[PDB]
């Protein structure tokens, strides 16, 4: 029983805004509303909060004001009042590699707080959110779940791949350019050319990374309109979707079809099914748990393992494959993918969606995957018989951990631990003495929600390992997160994190660590009694901040196995 | 020693953005920056985060996107790169009277978190903030203090008074209209006419309420440019100020004149001096404490009492007087007011400001208060010999409380307590049985930062008291806040709040409460031993929420005497 936001004061379409538009005792409210341009007749209409995440310093978000204007126009075209407002967001592509990354994950929870705040204070009847980026998307859904007022999330759209001189690039090309330069693979001028053509325009990062994972998952959950996740950012049809969201939201107000009517155990499973089938990001574990909690439901790591075991990986999409979200768009979009998964019996078609109809009804007449397409494998010949996402426990991750397992890595890794108290000291060690890493289980700890602080996503450690030729010769463990595609036994989200005294914070250099994918365990040769000896002598490190938004995060955040929720 | 945000990697103007624009290892960052439109030459420039609080559902904020575009143009005209982003805010005029008010105060702290987040993640060198409303203003300064990067706050400007048929209105006219209708003073049609003409356009609420108090105080603190606080929202000179902020910020980057160089004990006192001289809001106590903490300084309730005792109330401004901020603008603006206070020896002129010069240097050549003006009283004939703001302690507010004391109320009030566990039950009681309030000390408790939750500002209780003719016949105590002008012994901010087991939560109906302004005490006839007896049997009420942004507020917020900071 979630208690968060104001209740409305049955067939009324302005259930909330009537609190301030109708009583004479709210004459001050009505005076403001006339001052912002509402007529007496406008005061009778539903009021839609239109929350975008526009900002100019990221390609994923710089276009969203234009989208928000189209959403407002369509809300007015549907007989409603549209009130635009706008939250913050941050760019992982900009902050990756820097301590700015400590601020990224928590911006999800701040976006949720932001939209909840405005919708509650202004008494809006419904919400249309326009995220464009990584964390923006689940933050908007969490606010929707807390408020439980009719809402639709309009994905801003993925960016198109960059093209120059018969070469094709994305943000990962730009990430990888430094290492290829240092290795001698490319010249400084080729490096510079990659940076000028990797990000050609607006839109979220282009492969099946976190943004496309979550947009697809949220469409599969029924909380975006069909095709929202797969229409590209700069596409004319994205603007048309914006101009239609008001029509759809009107119908949701008439039926009073709310987020907790749409986000259910079965539609959460539908979202998880799309993550497994498409090879989506391990970050979806954090965000789908957070979304489930926001509507008062439960979702555990073991629920992810069960769906992973039930759903084959079918999609030849970056990072693990070759294609990108624009290629999905060209062969029928996300609805064509979900139609195939539904036909295979992998999804529950009875779930209500923001179209006002069920998932099966949305998908009944959509064009199917284009004949001859090579992106989505048939069930008979999947890329992997089960999903990439694997939950591991064992001695060193007793409360869980998350890995992306392709099947190319083998079933076991065993090696002496090489332990670093953060990303910076690992990178200096691999720079000075790369051969000391050969055969080791590398542990980068102190990078969890409280220890980091902020659970930063880390990319430099793994590109340093790949560039040293050590990809098949070591394993990587962290209480933080690893960015992009895996190329080995790379395990993140290890719980309890080191800052909390979890076993990962008790590992010492030379401890033999064995990762067993089949048993789903990360174990240590150190005896349980010696581990307990170390725990008795362990003292928590001082927090790295004492003020500001990150210290509030330290005070509030739950574990990664609990989705790093902050409001419980 | 504040530890919150990233440090820069001496004469460089791009101290922070060089972290991502210069190293080859940040090629991903640079690819994004080219995609958003930066040239190779642009990468060399400082990057300014331009944070507005635009949203369409409030007159105070609906214009701020236009202002933000002018700020960006001036940043580019100054040889810098401008990156706009935008936070949330909420409208007290809309939410007043409703549980939406529970979300208002905390939006200050969420704005602070929001701007801190973006500036840290994106590595911006400086900040220009464009608030328009109540809580927006101190939230932007708190972010500035945490980051300690050069910053300027551009006030959006006050709204102009409304005019219709030789009558003049503001938001308070609209608030008061319901009660005048119920009393028979005005007809329904006159009531409706007030609502259509009370708020004529963009801008913050027009008298010396919280917005104008804090804009004036922040200008007096040196963190806005001269006249920022007094130029009206729709004025051409406000746009010109926006287009100049970049020139001024460039110079701050050259001198590296930072917020903790500008916000000092002496400039905090300067801000407090302006609050006392102008009759500013008791809310300035919360916000100036929060601003002081954000730069690692201390500011106590007793510091406010000392300044109040030292500074006469001089300004004939609403709520207590007749004039409004536009009238100040017409007689020389905030700089003319501060020039007079400086000439009187009430302020410290050596404080550095965002002009790159001292306060005395800014004021040396500004036009003085217009000859003949009747708004600012001479020191010889003040409206009150000391400031309105009074700190009270005593048995029932051992950790402090705040009142606005005009001098019209007498020095003492004594009466039996009439106790309500929230605003709703008080209002029902005064509706049913108004005479039962005559002679009482009314206690509205459970309205503090944790109890409310959110320390709501309350207006309906006091207009109900005025409308029942009880203004001179009772006193009002709360652990929350009272809105607008006082018309009696109306004390808010009582600490500890009732939810925390403070004495206010132990008062029983009939307890004789005596308010003594001269002794600065709110005392009870109940013996200390009986109070302690009650405390031993007291149990905290359940919190009113268990999820969402308000439950996080309950988890994080300090007392009103500590400025309701949330990050400590
Ligand atoms: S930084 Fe926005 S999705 Fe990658
Ligand atoms: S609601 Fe914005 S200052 Fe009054
Ligand atoms: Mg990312
Ligand atoms: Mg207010």
């Amino acid at each position: 029983s979630v208690t968060a936001d104001p209740s409305p004061p049955t067939n009324k379409l302005n259930k909330y805004s009537s609190r301030i538009t109708e009583p004479k005792s709210q004459g001050g409210s009505q005076a403001i509303l006339h001052g912002v341009g509402l007529s007496d007749d406008d005061l009778l209409k539903p009021q839609i909060g239109i929350s975008s995440v526009w900002y100019e310093g990221n390609t994923c978000n710089m276009h969203l004001l234009k989208l928000s204007e189209a959403v407002k126009e369509g809300v007015e075209n549907a007989g409603m009042v549209g009130f635009r407002f706008n939250t913050i967001g941050v760019s992982d592509a900009i902050s990756m590699g820097t301590r700015g990354m400590c601020f990224s994950l928590q911006s999800r929870d701040l976006i949720a707080d932001s939209i909840e705040t405005v919708m509650s204070a202004q008494w809006y009847d419904g919400n249309i959110s326009i995220p464009g980026c990584d964390k923006n998307m689940p933050g908007t859904i969490m606010a929707m779940g807390r408020l439980n007022r009719p809402g639709i999330m309009v994905y801003g759209g993925t960016i198109k791949p960059g093209h120059f001189q018969d070469k094709t690039y994305d943000i990962v090309s730009a990430f990888q350019s430094y290492g290829e330069f240092v290795s001698g693979s490319i010249s400084d001028e080729q490096r510079k050319t990659v940076l000028h053509h990797s990000c050609p325009g607006a839109g979220a990062c282009g492969g099946m990374y976190t943004a496309n994972t979550m947009a697809s998952a949220i469409e599969a959950m029924g909380m975006s309109l069909p095709y929202s996740s797969s229409i590209p950012a700069e596409d004319p049809l994205k603007l048309d979707e914006c101009r239609l969201a008001g029509k759809y939201l009107l119908e949701l107000l008439k039926m009073d079809l709310k987020p907790r009517d749409i986000i259910t155990p079965k539609s959460l499973r539908n979202a998880m099914v799309s993550v497994m089938a498409l090879g989506g990001s391990t970050n979806a574990v954090l965000h789908l748990i957070a979304i489930a909690r926001s509507v008062g439901l439960e979702l555990t790591l073991d629920d992810f393992q069960k769906v992973s075991d039930a759903v084959p990986f079918l999609a030849d999409l970056k990072p693990s494959g070759k294609y990108v979200m624009e290629d999905i768009h060209k062969i029928g979009g996300t609805p064509a993918v979900l139609r195939y998964l539904l036909e295979l019996g992998l999804m529950d078609g009875d779930c209500m969606t923001v179209t006002g109809q069920t998932l099966a009804q949305n998908l009944e007449n959509v064009p199917s995957l284009t004949e001859g397409q090579e992106i989505i494998r048939p069930l008979s010949n999947p890329i992997k018989e089960t999903g990439h996402i694997q939950i591991l426990r064992g001695d060193l991750a007793p409360d869980g951990s998350v890995a992306k397992i392709t099947g190319k890595e083998g079933l076991y890794f065993s090696g002496p631990a090489l332990v670093f108290e953060g990303e910076e000291s690992m990178l200096a060690a691999i720079s000075a003495d790369p051969m000391s890493f050969k055969g080791t289980v590398v542990v980068i700890r102190g990078e969890g929600p409280k220890g980091g602080p902020g659970m930063p996503e880390m990319l430099t450690p793994t590109s340093a390992i790949m560039g040293a030729g050590l990809g098949k010769e070591c394993a990587l463990l962290t209480d933080g997160r690893f960015s992009g595609g895996s190329h080995g036994f790379w395990v993140g989200h290890i719980c309890p994190e080191a800052q909390e005294g979890g076993p990962i914070g008790l590992i010492k250099n030379g401890d033999i660590i064995t990762i067993d994918i089949g048993k789903k365990r990360i174990d240590t040769q150190v005896s349980p009694e010696e581990m307990n000896d170390r725990r008795k002598k362990w003292t928590a490190p001082a927090y790295k901040v004492n003020r500001g938004v990150l210290y509030k995060y330290i005070k509030n955040v739950q574990s990664a196995s609990d989705g790093c929720v902050t409001d419980e």
